[PDB]
């Protein structure tokens, strides 16, 4: 399909269009990406991602098309500690992406360790809410809570000063336009506090032309819950010249 | 999710989200439904199915909501022969549909002869264009080349007479609201000609919750060929009250 649009206001139990990886489950109407205990509390060394199942022609080489695409997604973070662990990414990457071998912690579920940030040995598009930025175990991080735009690393190509903020939720819109190449995020709080960070970039030279979209969260020594409460998404293919 | 939709303008060789059941296939950027031979002629004895990949929801009996749909499509046929058969359906079933045994010709390849016209051995509902009805073998169709919606049986629930046009296209609008239950076909050819017919159906007592959507065609003793040219649908959960 030339286009391809899907709604999930809540997550019910019973899905049918979502492939679930690592820990990741369906608990009270939303997507627990990282696992819990019997009482709901969050706990250390756990990996989880989701993507939607049918496929999205992300660019087409024939008719030179390129798509232009909206994801809005809200989620929200908990932890008894105050150094909750270690973030939640909306990715998108090749249709047969895996959670890589020893990808957890600060690697959200989406890179080896030994290539982490070898741009050249990745397929991937990321936007990190990333809460954990210890310079001895994440030293590609910048010093403070952030989100970040990653093309191909782990280390960011752009990122901006994030403020988290136990149990409550944020509202993300991530949107890319064929015409500009510009991958724009825009995430707020309820109370207005809004966030935002930009990238140009051409998804035709890091992307194949069908690709998964879907969200990857982890936790390594610290943890804390990761929870997407609900995410649309639309993608169109378009002419620009 | 609660909302679904996809647009295929054309079909492009190279998919990912269709499931193709017996002969169909793509050629010249169309789904060519039943099988044709090296010069693109129509042959006998074939039947074809396309379903997307994704499962919508139909329906949800924890919340009491039912999906609201549309499907828009065109087709068209051709034959060499005084008398193409047998037509194209659009279809709604569960999700595991295979092409039952023995379901060529007249029966569309939606159902097997032993249960063709059981209702309660059935879970489908489609609106079939059929130009085959030789009284002879295909007993259960008017006497007229027809449109007609089929639930749970090849006998039609509804019939209205249309007109077969040898290689022109006939541009088709399928709807299903769930608030009056009705469940309405309009169809035209390019010079105006317009063909109406609806039927008022609970689908939660027909199909279950999670549905898979295609078309199919088949052609027994006679042949034409059925490609289907472009598709677009869209589908969400509503309230009924
Ligand atoms: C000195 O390193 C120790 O402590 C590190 C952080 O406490 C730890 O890193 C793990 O945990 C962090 C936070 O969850 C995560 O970002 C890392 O990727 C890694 O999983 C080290 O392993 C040591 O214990
Ligand atoms: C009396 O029946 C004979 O002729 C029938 C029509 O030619 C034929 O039926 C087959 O073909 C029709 C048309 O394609 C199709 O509707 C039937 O389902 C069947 O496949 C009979 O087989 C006999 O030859
Ligand atoms: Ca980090
Ligand atoms: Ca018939
Ligand atoms: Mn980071
Ligand atoms: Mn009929």
């Amino acid at each position: 399909q030339d286009s391809l649009s899907f709604g999930f206001p809540t997550f019910p139990s019973d899905q049918k269009n979502l492939i679930f990886q690592g820990d990741a489950q369906i608990k009270n109407n939303a997507v627990q990406l990282t696992k819990t205990d019997s009482n709901g509390n969050p706990v250390a060394s756990t990996v989880g991602r989701i993507l939607f199942s049918a496929q999205v022609h992300l660019w087409e080489k024939s008719s030179s098309r390129v798509a232009n695409f909206q994801s809005q997604f809200s989620f929200s973070l908990k932890s008894p500690l105050s150094n909750g662990a270690d973030g939640i990414a909306f990715f998108i990457a090749p249709p047969d992406t895996t959670i890589p071998s020893g990808s957890g912690g600060g690697l959200l579920g989406l890179f080896a360790p030994g290539t982490a940030q070898n741009t050249s040995a990745n397929q991937v598009i990321a936007v990190e809410f990333d809460t954990f930025y210890a310079q001895d175990s994440n030293t590609w991080d910048p010093n403070y809570p952030h989100i970040g735009i990653d093309v191909n690393s782990i280390r960011s190509v752009k990122t901006v000063k994030w403020d988290r903020r136990d149990g409550q939720s944020l509202n993300v819109l991530v949107t890319f336009n064929p015409s500009t190449r510009n991958l724009d995020v825009v995430a707020t709080y309820s109370d207005g506090t809004r966030y935002e960070v930009s990238y140009e970039v051409d998804v035709r030279s890091v992307l194949p032309e069908w690709v998964r979209v879907g969200f990857s969260a982890a936790s390594g020594e610290q943890y804390q819950t990761h929870t997407l409460e609900s995410w649309s998404f639309t993608s169109t293919l378009l002419y620009t010249a």
